[PDB]
């Protein structure tokens, strides 16, 4: 059920999971909870969630509370200032360490609790 796209493979998940749990899952598929580097990524990724939220790679790392990739891309904050629903991320109740797909827009991404749980999206990179 991967779904290709410019050199990775993708899975969008059918059972939820916390985002933890959600991203050991991927590793034990040989991946990560995605990162989102492009405009046309950030588009496949919501048109191909069809509206339902999924987890993606986004987590706090640093004392400074900096957003950070899973997979360890670096976190570009001004390229990915346009991927937040506006006014995210907001830190909703000073718990909301991870974020996910939520809106189907470019304007995508909000922060939420680790521990709740989504369906969740893994990325796994095509190496021929
Ligand atoms: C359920 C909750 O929804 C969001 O937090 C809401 C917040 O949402 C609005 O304002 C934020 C900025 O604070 C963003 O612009 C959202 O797009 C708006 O919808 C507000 O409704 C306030 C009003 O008291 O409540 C917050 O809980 C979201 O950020 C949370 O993660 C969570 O999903
Ligand atoms: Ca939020």
């Amino acid at each position: 059920g991967w779904k290709y796209f410019k050199g990775n493979f993708y899975y969008f998940s059918l059972i939820p999971k916390t985002w933890y749990s959600a991203e050991q899952f991927c590793v034990s598929r040989n991946s990560h909870l995605t990162s989102v580097t492009s405009e046309s990524e950030q588009e496949f990724l919501y048109k191909t969630a069809g509206g339902l939220i999924y987890w993606i790679g986004l987590t706090k790392a640093g004392m400074e509370g900096d957003w950070s990739w899973v997979d360890d891309t670096p976190f570009n904050k001004v390229q990915s200032a346009r991927f937040w629903i506006p006014g995210e991320p907001n830190n909703a109740g000073n718990n909301e360490h991870c974020g996910n797909i939520k809106a189907p827009s470019l304007q995508a991404w909000n922060d939420a609790p680790c521990d709740k749980t989504f369906l969740f999206i893994c990325k796994r990179p095509y190496v021929p």
